[PDB]
């Protein structure tokens, strides 16, 4: 049985959870985390990936955590659940607006 | 002004599934898409397995996470064997393997994620 449990694996320094060679080979790779404890950063940092990137934002009830997404100048406001594709190329990032516990948003990179 | 989806989730039936599983990536998201992704929060399934052991062509990713590691259980049924996970953990099931999962042990916020992987 392939169990995985050393997770996540910090990569420059987010927390991943798959990654590319996970089981012989991954077509995605997945990171990210809790949100409630993001609620307090006041900035992040814009970078460019060069694969697409999903955000996947989830929450234990629909409408429980808000971000804001901001993509080569526009400011995007989401509300869990929601996915969203970031094309490869494209500067972005995230800021988390409210969460209860047990909030996510995850960034998949799609190879 | 790219692509945003929030219909989600997404139901569809799965194999051996009660009810249709909640699915936020589907194949055809976005122009086609390597994975599906469906699953959810666990503090309300304890005890209650979504499925029937069931099989499929593709292999598919549990993934167990939660605030904390520890907060949530799941036991896995792989062909006749059964595997206890404790968040954090990814599990992969081959194509053809019969399985489910029950889950064990959750707090809010504790989810159990399976990823198709084409
Ligand atoms: O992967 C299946 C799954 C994980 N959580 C849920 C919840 C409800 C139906 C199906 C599922
Ligand atoms: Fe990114
Ligand atoms: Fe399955």
């Amino acid at each position: 049985a392939e169990i995985v449990t050393a997770l996540p694996v910090p990569l420059a320094p987010a927390p991943f959870y798959l990654t590319a060679d996970m089981f012989g080979g991954l077509p995605v790779q997945l990171a990210g985390g809790e949100l409630s404890k993001l609620v307090g950063k006041p900035v992040a940092a814009p970078h460019v990936h060069e694969v697409d990137e999903l955000y996947f934002l989830v929450s234990p009830e629909p409408g429980q955590a808000r971000i804001e997404v901001h993509l080569d100048g526009v400011r995007h406001e989401l509300v869990s659940p929601a996915v969203m594709r970031i094309p490869a190329g494209s500067e972005h990032c995230f800021l988390t607006l409210e969460a209860t516990v047990g909030s996510y948003c995850f960034g998949i990179l799609v190879g």
